[PDB]
Parts: structure tokens; sequence; C-alpha cells
């Protein structure tokens, strides 16, 4: 009511956060100063997490993010209440040898598509360059990271014609310069241009992972500003709307009165089919239960036990009917704009032969006011159910265009996305006993 | 001797079991009136299996169950006797929302293909609708399921002419109808249907996961009665025929003189790939090892010897030589009707390398006098051995016309399975012991 | 009213009698046992048909068959109620040598599709062999005629894989076994076991004339009962009907009162183009008419006048609305189930141009009650009428599916088949009255 926007937080976190490296850096920043504890996962948590529980989160790699809310009273018959979603996108990445030579007085840059072989959706738009670039301050043995945005300037473009084609339009070498590990392999302009953002020497650069996306603000937008405009909406939207609904919730626990788990995990990875250490087959999800249920009580506990009480939001985006193309859809079975969570249900795929999952997610929705919508026709629901023996139910908010460079969906989305995660983490449990045994 | 009908039994089975819901549960029934103990996998294990072993069979979603036999003497090196195999079939379903608006009069319902794009084998056949309602009886909050079932009567039928295509030919709503979770979903009609086939009111109804199937009971066949004619056979043909084995098997052992582990594990969605928590990818045959072993002995047990000792047998369906199609054939590699087991191999796929598996599976036949047959040409027996690391073979009883809605087996094939998988149970240990190291 | 099942006697006539043989032999059992006597074609009918008239029935080739009510008082300008159907069926065929050697110990047989180029729907279904056997019984020189059905057993099958592909997966021979005429033609077994069935010796088996069929029996169909499905539906539904109708309008004939000349023929081979002598084109209908009208009286009949006053209903199936495929079929001219008749028009055809055999029956339906429906789009009624010179009306019952081996109609449709048809016998000679000249 007049805070469903929410839509510009949105956008304003799309905008100022391109890359997964800076998504997740912005979800650890939000997190902390909700006093979530930061846990390496190169340290053992035994005296990290203690009978009181607390909320936590980890992080590989700099692009999979696990934040976690660990009830005192908590116990393997109560199971988990997960959320999983994925944050990487469809991008343009630099090559490790970027170099190209001047074609007429042109600089270039060697780039590759990144989950997918990319549209024609990607010619004349703005393009940013951004992401990790891993430093060696002067006489340390340190390798540290800096992110890098070039926003609002776009430094490149890939022209369309009035790895061939799909190509890009962006004084002499100092000696320090050319003792950097990355002198051959990038074009010195560029390696002057991010050493500049980073605020250390070109000499310093040790290697970066640099990606190309649209510095196009997002935007409210139709004549009754129903809709919101933006870049990398897959699945960024989903990942927003269960991180900021586990934060309101975890607003109101006070973890001392808790006998509940609940988690929501971000993933790298799922263009590309989820088989990394950083994607949902590289089982953070496993890993942050286990260790916390190994920490947090003296006694054996039966992840067995726990995972048969638990259950999985396998959160990703469904498709928006366009009514430009009414045969793509299945009647009583495409979500519209503005209206709610859709439920993914496809009758080959991992969600056949499960009702029970289907009935849950109506009966919460129903119990907190909530709609539901229906879709039928690498995905980490398959994977993350089949990892851990959990009941785990596909379902997400809908857009349209999805993977074209700027996609759309509802304004009132992101509301309704945060309004009913933010009921599952509160009523899941109880509307989950009385399925009893099923 | 005689006995080798058994084959009657296994086309009542079928006739009276039409989805995997009730085949699982007409093996619960058949498992607790040979005293296996049910046990939950929502519950931990510890106080319910002791120092005696038991008798015991654990369900996860209503469609996949594993029933085991754990000796009082049983220890790591010993391993595990496995049989696994699958018991979904492959079906027309009842889509989410099934609602069609009426065709000039003609009454009829969305649904969708379950593991295949459905053949012209399905059109023209006689279909019961029947499965799994998931019900809230009025003035509770407890959801229990119901199974429900047509049979004989064909409810509906996809017609040739003389899911556009393939669609199905199949007095106002009261106020306590419209009441119900799924008014709008389905037509009134199958709603009341559904409703009096399980006992309940329409108001009542939560959600419903229903297939169509062919209602022709199997027969024998032949002029000398050597086939039997039947749906579903692919993989409710060796699940039968292994879980009656085991049975058979555990009349004569009592636990307490035992010293071995037996299991048949039963799974969902191998026609879907096996990614799901209810199929083999799933691990529910770890999950019961695991736990089983936990809560038998205070000891610590080392799963890594368990599966090192084991073996698995990948039960599933081969193919029958079709006379009428002798090219696709491979000469010396394709078996017979009534005359035993075969073998499945294949140079590229998880068993090319492993020639230990081929001359166990030789030893126990020789003997238990059986006769095996070869056929070289997400399967469970590759997922199984990686996810253990136990020998794993692949294997089965073989049929014609597989993935049809009618196919056809050996009249004897039922009872030679279920010798064949009982002589395993009694003398895989002995016959896998002069292997040795191998 | 309740009894408009006759859709239970429908499907046990079909179930029962599989071959044409069976049909005709079934007809001959039910006009005898009403009083319709049996005439030898092969004999003169002068002194078997007198002054009074009577009922009869004669038979062509065991095949083709005329049943027949002369009144009395009957004369040339009376005209004939001509009811003409089909009772051939698409089948396979047993070749006249039938003789497969083994396909790697499989027996089979060499087969023929009879009436098409069958389609995939004959493809695992169970196959009943059955129809005509000739013999010689020892020491006789009389070539008798013994009448073979297998049913329930399905003999064989048309396997599908998961005259070269569409063939059939189905001790030593006596002396006098071998003394059969039939003794290289066909296997042992197969010899052996129809002989088995007609309780004569396989020596005695002269010649056979056997099908295969489909052993499902028909059902009553839908979630209301709205539906049949059985086999052989055309022409077996019209020729049912149209033979039920006759009898139960015999029942208040006294032959002595009547001015009438009714009768319904059956004819072989529609399948096939009607050209032979058991077809439409070899004139059974025009054979039993000037045959009686000859033998009845001692003036000579003007046949002439007789046709130019007759009415023939060419009784053959049309096409149900299949609401799958809406484009093949024309609005305002497709039927529906359990409405009524069909009167098949075609603009080009017979009845093109005649517009007063299409009013008739609409006048007809309005005195008896009835509906009738419209459809547009070697058959026998422009035989019959070019033949005849007699105004033919081509309709029938509806059918889904036709030419499949298990086809759909009204569970209602039976019944108002044999209400029509009933109807006209009662009418027909009324309502053409005052079309007069026309």
């Amino acid at each position: 009511h007049n805070y469903e926007d929410i839509a510009q937080e949105f956008i304003d976190f799309i905008y100022k956060n391109p890359t997964t490296y800076h998504v997740v850096s912005f979800f650890a920043e939000l997190l902390d100063k909700h006093n979530f504890k930061y846990l390496s996962e190169k340290s053992n948590w035994q005296d990290s997490i203690g009978e009181d529980g607390g909320k936590f989160y980890t992080i590989r790699n700099g692009t999979n993010l696990s934040a976690f809310i660990l009830g005192k009273n908590w116990r393997a018959e109560k199971g988990v209440g997960v959320i999983g979603s994925h944050v990487d996108a469809l991008t343009v990445k630099l090559k490790p040898v970027s170099f190209k030579d001047t074609a007429e007085g042109y600089g270039r840059i060697a780039v590759a598509p990144y989950g997918g072989t990319l549209n024609e959706l990607w010619l004349d738009r703005d393009l940013g360059i951004g992401g990790r670039l891993l430093y060696k301050k002067k006489g340390t043995n340190e390798i540290k990271s800096a992110l890098v945005d070039s926003t609002p300037l776009p430094v490149c473009r890939i022209p369309s014609l009035a790895k061939e084609d799909q190509t890009i339009p962006v004084e002499p070498p100092t000696d320090d310069e050319k003792k950097s590990p990355l002198f051959g392999k990038h074009c010195i302009h560029l390696l002057r241009y991010v050493a500049k953002l980073a605020g250390v020497e070109v000499s310093e650069l040790i290697q970066m992972d640099l990606d190309l996306f649209d510095v196009q603000k997002g935007t409210i937008g139709g004549i009754g500003k129903h809709f919101l405009f933006a870049p990398r909406l897959d699945d960024r939207l989903c990942s927003f709307a269960a991180m900021i609904a586990l934060i309101c919730y975890a607003k109101d626990v006070n973890t001392e009165e808790s006998d509940l788990f609940s988690t929501v995990t971000l993933y790298d990875n799922e263009e590309i089919g989820s088989l990394t250490r950083q994607g949902a087959k590289g089982g953070l999800l496993e890993s942050v239960v286990e260790r916390s249920s190994s920490a947090f009580t003296k006694k054996p506990v039966d992840l067995h036990t726990v995972w048969a009480n638990s259950i999985i939001l396998s959160a990703d985006v469904n498709h928006l009917y366009n009514p430009n193309f009414p045969e793509v859809y299945l009647k009583n079975h495409f979500p519209v704009p503005n209206v709610g969570i859709t439920l993914s249900l496809d009758p080959n795929g991992h969600m056949a032969t499960d009702v029970v999952g289907t009935a849950l997610v109506e009966e919460l929705a129903r119990r907190n006011g909530d709609k539901v919508q229906y879709f039928q026709i690498g995905t980490i629901g398959p994977s993350l159910a089949s990892q851990t023996g959990a009941r785990t139910i596909d379902l997400g908010i809908a857009q349209l265009s999805m993977h074209s460079i700027r996609a759309a969906t509802g304004s009132k989305d992101v509301g309704l996305g945060v309004k009913f995660f933010n009921g599952f983490f509160k009523h899941w449990r109880s509307v989950y006993d009385e399925f009893g045994e099923l």
C-alpha cells in the first residue's frame, strides 16, 4: 500500500549492482547491517555457532551466497525452510586475453557470451564494463579483490550493420606497467582504466573477471504504470524478493525463541547448467545445513530426517502471457502481471507426480492472502530435490522477454514476491504439519 | 511347475493397481502382512531398529518405496544385496487445470503425456481415470490422501480421425462445491465423480494427481499360451518379480540368525530421467542403508566399506527379439521369451569395462539353475553405481513393444524373474566372496 | 426408456460373432426363431412362396443375407421398403498358404489386410482367430462348413517396435495329418488347433477362410456413460439396427393382412468396392424381389413399376464430429452422438439433385418422433439406386474413428437406430404416397 515501490528500490539495486560480484556484495552489506554474522567457509564453525543459534551468512567464490537463521530450539524434525534462487545473468564477458589489434584505428576487445548464443537484442545497447579485479599491492603477498564498475559510462557497444560479427567498438607502456601479469593479455588503455576505478596500479593487477552489461537504468512503465522495464531480471528478481523477505522476517525473530531453520541460498551458473562448485550442484545449501547442525548441538543430527521434513522453494522466473504470441501459451496455465507468484508445473520434469507441494503453496497463499498463478509449458529445483531428498516446489515471479537484455514484469510484482516469500518463512512449518506423513 | 502362474497374479496386480500410488500401496499391504514394519522417513529410526535387526519398509511421496531385511549379525564387510527398479510407467496425466469448455456439446479435459511424446498406440484405447486425491475433511486441519480408480469404467479416450489433436472426449454448482480449492480448475462433473469414489465431498478436495490409463485387463496369449499381453509392463514387471522374490526369501529368514542386509528399492520418475527426490538420484536406497546401519549398532559404520562389498541389480527391461525387425537387433545379443533374465550390455555405458558383474550373475544362475540372456544394443544403474561406488549390474526381463500402451513378454517370464531374483538374495554374498579383491 | 440397452445386446453380438460368417449365422438363428423361413437360393421358389406371402430369408456365400416380408395383398404399385447395409468389416486375413518358417524360434503366419492398407491402430491389440472351415468327414462325399472362434484366447498380435513389418507372433505330423489337403499350406499346430475347435480331424479339413480380429469386448464408456466403444462398428452397427428393427416390426405383422413388401439385405465386400457376387453389385436384393414376385402370383409383375414405387435406405455409417479436428468438418453439417440417424449428403455423389428422398426421411422422423442429422463432406447406395431405378437415400448411425480397430458411437445410438428403422418400415409407404408422381 504505497510501499509497493520497493520497485524503485529494486531498480536502484539492479542499476548499482551490475555483476554477480556486486549483487552478492550488496546482499552481504544488507545482511550484516541486519545483524547477520559472516562465517568463512574456509574455517570450521563449531566455535562460531552456539546453543542460541543465530543469524549468519557465508559466501563461496564471491558469487554464491547462503544466508540462514538457526533457532535455539531447532531440531531435525522441524526441517529447513529453503528458498533457492540464482544471481548469475546473461552477459558478455571479456575474454582472458581480450586483446585485438586496431581495425582501421578502431579499438576492440575479444569477448564471449555467457549463458547463451546471444541475441540481436544485444545490438546497439549502451554497455558498461565491470566486475572483479584481483590485485597484489606492491611489496605484499596478499591477493585481494576489488569491484569495478564504469556506470554510467558506456565504454562500448556491439553494432548492427545498417565471435566474428558480434564484436565491439571501444600513451606508451611504462616499465612498471610491463611488469604486470596482465600486460600482454589486455590493451594498456583498458588496464589503465580498470586500475583507475579500483584505485590501484596497473602493475598490481593479477587477474580480472569483467562483464559487459546494459547501463540503461530500469523504469516503471506503461500508461497506468503497470510495468517495470529493467535488465538482468532473470533471476535477480526472485533473488531480491527472497532476500528482502528473509530480512523482513528476521526483524521479528529472536533466535532464542525460535525452533526454525530458515535460509535463502543464491547460486551462480544456473544459465550454464548448474554443474559448478558455485552452482546448485556444488551443494552450498547442504553444506550450510550439515555444518550448522553439527556446530550447533553436541547431539548427533540425522540429516535425512531434516530433509524429509524440509520444503525448498526453487525460485526461478516463469513466462508472462505475451499477448502477441497466444499460441505458444497453454490456456488456463499462463500468468498475468501484478497478480502474484507463479507455480511452474511441467508434465515431464521433477514436480510431475508431486501434488503435495502444489497443495502446500496454495494453502500458504490462502493463509497469507496471496494469489497463486499456474504455468504449464540444469534447473536448480530438480538438482536440489534429488540432492537433499526434500520436497521441492518450482515457482517464481513471471516476466516477459526473458533472456532479453531488457525484460519486463509487473510494477507490483517485486512487492507481491516479497509478500509471498515473507509469508512462506512465517507459515510453511505450520502448513506442512497438516500434511503429516505425506 | 504349474505355479508359473503367478502370471495371473501379475495380471491381476497390474489390473487392480493402475497408478504408481496404487502399486506402492499394494506392496505396502503385501509387505506388512509378511511382517515387515513400516518406518516413517520423517522420524529418526534409532529406537525403531535394534540389535536384532528386522524386516522393514519406508515410503517417499507414495511413489518411492524401499523394503529391507537387516540381519542381527550384519557388518560393513558383508555389504548390501540390492535390487533397484522403477514403478512409474508411461501415462497421460490430468493437467493441474484440466478444464476445457465444451466443443459442440462434447466434454473434454486438458492432459499431458508423462514420460514421452505419446504414440498413435494410445489412440482408440479405453482409458480409466485414477490416482491420488488430497482432501481435508470438514472442521479438520489434516490433509489426508485417498486413492481413486474408475476401473472397469473407461471414462474417456483419445480418438483417431477416420496437445491439439491428442485431446479427449469425456447439475449446477452447489454453494459448498464452489468453496472447494479445485472449483475453477476442474469441471464440476469430474470433481463430483472423483469425490464419490473417494467417499468425500467436493468441498473437501484439496488437490489431485490423476492418470489416464488403459483399463483393458492383461491376458495370457498365443496359440500355445506362450505370451502375456498387458499394459504398464515397464517396469512394473521387474518391480513385481523383485518384490515377490524378496518376500519369498524373507519367509525363510529369521533376522536373528542372519548376517545379510537385503533390499528391493522401487523408484519413481525413471521415464523422466530420475533426477527427482523420488527418483534414483534422490538417494532413498543410500538413505535407508545409512539410517539402518546408524540406528542398528552403537559402533560406527564405514559406509564406503559397505558399498565396496555390495552388489546392486539395476533391474530394468530389455528388448525381446521382434522377428518382424531383425536388422535393429545384434546377432548373438538378443533375448527370446520364456528362457530367463536378460543382461543389458552396452559398449558405451556404465557396464563397459566391468566384466566382474557379468561373471557374478552367470555364476549365480549356474548355481541356482537359471538361464541368462544377453542384449547388446537417466537409467538408474549408472546413477546408483556412481552414487554408491558399489558394483552394479544392469539386467531385466525382456519384453516386446516397450513403451507401447500394451506390451508383451513370455508367460513364464514373471516366474523365471522371481526365480532368478530369489536365487540372487540367497547366493550373491557367497558367490561374490570368490571374486575376493576384484 | 431403460431399454436403450440394447447396447449390451449389441456389444454381446459383436463379441460373440467376430467374422461375417458368424454375423450372418447369428441373424439366421434370430430370423428363424421369429418364424422367418429359409429359402435356398439354389432352388426355385415357386412352390415355397404362395398366395399368403410370408416371412423369408435367403443366404449367398454365408456372407450375404436377405430377409423379407411379402404381403398377401402386395402389388407392383406398392413397391418395396428396403434397408441395405454391409456386414463385412476391416480385418486381417490368414493367407491361403499362411506358412512361415521359424524366426529364431518364433512362430508366424502370412496374413493380408482386408479392406485397407491397415493402421498403426492394429498394432499391439489382442487378436483372436476365427471364421469358416470347409471339411469332409471320413468316408463321405459332402463338403460341410463349420464356424470356428478362439475368443477369448488371443492367439496372436502384430507388434510395434519399441507384409514385412506387419507380421505376427503366434508334435510331429501324423500320417493321417499329411493326408489333409491343407498339410503344406498351414503349420500343423494351427491346423490342429482349428480342427479341435470345429470338432473334426486335421485330415478332414478341405479349406479355410479365417480372420484375425480384436478380442477386446466392447464397453459402455464416458463419465456419464454417453459412449459405446467396440470393434467392427462399420457397418455391423447399422446392420444390427436394421435387422432388429425388421424383426420388431415383423412381430405385429400377419402377412395375410399386409399389402407391403419389406426387406433388410446385408452385403459382403463393401470395403472392397462391392463388385463381387456377394456385394451390392451382385444383385441379391433384385434377385429376391424378382423371384418372390414371380413365385407369389400367377399374374405377371412389372418390376419397373415396383422399383419406381420403392424406397431404398442405403444404411452406412457417417462421421461423428471429432472435437479434436474441427477443420475437416463442415459447420451445420456434422452429427453429434445420442441424437439420431444421420443423412449423408454429398454435392457430388448420387443424392445430389434428389431433394425428395431427403424430404421423405424428414417427414418420417417427424411422424415417428425421431431426429435427423446432416453430414455434408463403391458405396452401395449409388449401386442399388442405378441397379433398381428406385429412389435411394444414404444415411446411417454416425461414429468416431471409423476404420479403426476400435470405434466409438453414442450409447443411445443403437436404440435410436432401431427406433428410426422400425418407424421406416411402419410408415414409408404412407409418407411416400403424398409425394405422388415425384
